[PDB]
């Protein structure tokens, strides 16, 4: 719960290649965590899982046909399917930790979460049964169904639980000037508004805005005493370092 | 009061979906089989399934259903609740490859439980997904508890409060007998079929956690009113489940 924690879909999923998992990743990553010892609160995200049907049936744009449906519970299936297996290696490391669907719990309205009960997901963390929440199709109240990211899932809970600190995993070192296609690539130390409104694309299947809205999301959550910090999964044990306090390239809002 | 539902609720027990012999074991071609009858039946109907073999084994072992009592239960809770929402991930899938859209929704992550009852305060997400299409499909699971900390609600259970909540018009549980016998049929050979089954009638019937064929019968009982029947009937039975959605008349026990 201090430490919330989101593991992105570009390091626990091969985000360019549908319904494939990078399973030693997400090993080393919860033992990174276990290692730390810090007390901590997981979200990941849907990647491959969710993302390259949503895109192909435009989910998140809304109920439009009746051909969404079947692909919106085929999706919801596999992002599902990817948690259980996001949880496995969580359970194996030590960390016992539960899947809560946001889709089967919560509900949408103008691109927000709507969190009417907030007891299951409290009394699941008091029990130290970590609830572990995820990208996922939700009911819409006016669309008839929309999606929720994990990153907004981690706002929620940044309100509900009040961490001192936030962390985004992903497959890049931080925040670039542009991303690492073209070779003039600079990192970017700290994040402000302006030194993003940079140079941000997508050039993977996407519904939910990629790096520019996990930068909104980490300068929302920033206060008085929360950073938030983006860092590599992909470098091993720097996610361990950060977790321990110890200094690690890497991008802080 | 009317009924404004044609949805006939069907429970696919845990001893028909899963070896209870075994552990963490799935009968693919028994759920395949229960899953196509189900699409060929053409009703509407809203699933739930049990917890399985392997959920009920940890669970026994842990005493999971009598409350949080030490530290060493929340590492075998989260492991059995995990083994469930694969197991739901399994039935959901067959409901998809019949071209019957649903949605895995576990109780220990939407809800909690109070006095032994299941306590559904927000029905506004599971109401939403029935009335897009996408089915919910709940289960037997580990669910926080307000004054045990954690307890187990079954399958039953959870037939019962979405009989409450959407008001079928049939109640079907599915499991590997044929009905409600006098007896345990498999260690009772003049065991015999009681085709319908009324509270004399249960009480007077010679009958793991959560409780298994009396307890489900209770729940059979107290779901019939206002027209509505519910049925126990043989999954191992290749298309006894598809007559009984089609309401032909099969072997079963009934409550009226
Ligand atoms: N300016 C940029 N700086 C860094 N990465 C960028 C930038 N523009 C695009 N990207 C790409 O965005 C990808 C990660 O996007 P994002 O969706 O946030 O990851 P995740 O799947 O973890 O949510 C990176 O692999 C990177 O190639
Ligand atoms: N009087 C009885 N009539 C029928 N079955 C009985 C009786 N007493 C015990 N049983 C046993 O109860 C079992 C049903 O277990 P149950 O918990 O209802 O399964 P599930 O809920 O997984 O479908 C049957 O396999 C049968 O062996
Ligand atoms: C793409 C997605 C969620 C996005 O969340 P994310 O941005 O955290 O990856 C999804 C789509 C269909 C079913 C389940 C999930
Ligand atoms: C026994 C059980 C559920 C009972 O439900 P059922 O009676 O329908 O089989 C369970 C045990 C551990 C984890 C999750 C569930």
């Amino acid at each position: 719960h201090m430490i919330l924690i989101k593991l992105g879909g570009s390091v626990i999923t091969d985000k360019s290649e549908y319904h494939k998992f990078n399973k030693e990743t997400v090993s080393r990553l919860a033992d990174e965590i276990r290692r730390s010892g810090q007390d901590v609160m997981v979200v990941h995200g849907a990647g491959s899982f969710g993302h390259v049907i949503a895109k192909k049936y435009a989910i998140q744009d809304g109920h439009v046909d009746d051909g969404q449906i079947p692909a919106a519970a085929r999706a919801m299936c596999d992002t599902r399917e990817l948690s259980s297996m996001v949880v496995e290696e969580l359970l194996a490391q030590g960390i016992p930790a539960v899947s809560v669907a946001p889709g089967s719990c919560f509900v949408m309205e103008d691109g927000k979460l709507i969190v009417d009960n907030e007891e299951p997901i409290r009394r699941l963390a008091d029990l130290g049964i970590m609830p572990v929440m995820f990208g996922d199709v939700v009911p819409d109240r006016k669309k008839g169904f929309a999606i929720v990211s994990g990153d907004q899932c981690m706002e929620v809970l940044c309100r509900m639980f009040d961490p001192e600190k936030v962390v985004f995993v992903s497959d890049i070192d931080g925040l670039y000037t542009a991303d690492p296609k073209t070779d003039k690539k600079a990192r970017l130390i700290g994040e402000v508004t302006r030194k993003k409104l940079a140079l941000t694309d997508i050039t993977v299947a996407d519904v939910t805005g990629g790096v520019h809205s996990k930068m909104e999301a980490m300068l929302r959550m920033t206060d008085r005493n929360r950073r938030c910090y983006l860092v590599n999964g992909n470098a091993p044990n720097r996610l361990y370092s950060l977790l321990k306090g110890e200094t690690v390239t890497c991008t802080v809002a």
